[PDB]
């Protein structure tokens, strides 16, 4: 459909790979750096400055300061996940709530069937179908971050008219221990 035919004409396909240096030690990054899973117990890793030590998060390797970009994530039958973008200068040590006010623009799924935006307060999304693949779209200049069902092109959510000043990284969060991973689709 139009989603498939037009996405690359309007947004540059980002080739996003996960940065293992940023990943909470309870997270596992795959060899090809496209997939993230949770471990039962934290790995023995250094608490280097780049690493999220409290939030179960991992960043992409590259950030954006301009232009239009997109990437797609296979969420599959996962019961829990959150994805989006965050500012380069988010607090990585300790906790602050994941909200736009704190530099996070994300949405996702909890408890299998509750889709929501990670806002203050959290906002419930009514989706006509559960997505299996989600497209994440950034327009830096207009300040829009949009999410689409990458299979049928349906709209999921848009953060509108954000005044970005900082560089933005793709961000991924998983809390639960389940058989299905969260996986980035290659560009
Ligand atoms: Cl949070
Ligand atoms: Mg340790």
């Amino acid at each position: 459909g139009a989603y498939n035919e037009w996405k690359k004409a309007l947004f540059k396909p980002a080739d996003v790979i996960l940065d293992p240096k940023t990943a909470d030690p309870i997270l596992l990054v795959s060899e090809d750096q496209r997939s993230v899973e949770r471990a039962k117990e934290p790995q023995d890793l250094p608490d280097n400055p780049e690493r999220f030590n409290w939030h179960y998060c991992v960043l992409g390797c590259e950030s954006f300061i301009s232009g239009r970009h997109y990437w797609e994530v296979e969420v599959g039958d996962r019961k829990e996940w959150h994805i989006g973008v965050c500012s380069k200068n988010v607090q990585r040590k300790g906790w602050v709530k994941m909200t736009p006010e704190n530099g996070f623009w994300t949405m996702g799924l909890t408890d299998g069937n509750k889709y929501r935006t990670l806002t203050e307060p959290r906002t419930n999304l009514k989706l006509p179908k559960p997505p299996k693949k989600v497209g994440v779209f950034l327009d830096y200049e207009t300040g829009d971050i949009s999410f689409y069902n990458a299979v049928d092109g349906s709209h999921i959510h848009t953060f509108l008219d954000v005044s970005f000043s900082e560089a933005l990284y793709p961000v991924f969060r998983i809390l639960t221990l389940e058989p299905t991973a969260l996986t980035i689709c290659p560009a």
